[PDB]
């Protein structure tokens, strides 16, 4: 049914949001590690494109609320 | 039609799953590279937040099967 | 309505595509940083699994056009 397709979509998006959140966290831990290494070479994060930045696209707020709204709409 | 919207959604999700899988793999290769560098400074991965961990959110199993179920449901 | 579910889905996918694009960019900047460090140890990217590669799964073209087609179809 349409409820079928819809519920599959939200289930799937749920899993995918959680994997992407997890990916982002790892990338930022990786960047922090990199900056410690640059430090130990006597270099600052400014010596490497992007390495000072820890404010990635983080539309996490927006996505969680829309996801909730979608579920509540799709499964009620 | 609804089949239209649905088939666009699964096509798109297909591409996105493949890009996210690929991203995760790269992040884990990046972390492995980092740990080799920490090693060469005489440090262990325990000296850097997260650097020992290679078990990221990996709901890949779950997502592939739901994706398959969605396609088969959406396009049959 | 179905337009409801649909418009929520595209809004959400929009945010997610933008976050994933942003993630990928960061991972590639992280890899570039890593390679500079390997260099400073007298090693080439060939000494570390994946570190030479900057051509990640990048189905960005395909996804943007399908996303556009989906919106135009879903919200018209
Ligand atoms: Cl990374």
């Amino acid at each position: 049914y349409f409820q079928g397709t819809a519920n599959l979509t939200t289930s799937l998006l749920g899993d995918l949001l959680d994997d992407v959140t997890s990916i982002r966290h790892a990338v930022l831990q990786n960047r922090a590690a990199i900056d410690f290494l640059l430090l130990a070479h006597g270099h600052g994060c400014e010596d490497v494109a992007g390495m000072c930045s820890f404010n990635l696209s983080d539309q996490s707020e927006s996505i969680q609320k829309k996801f909730q709204l979608m579920k509540e709409h799709v499964n009620k």
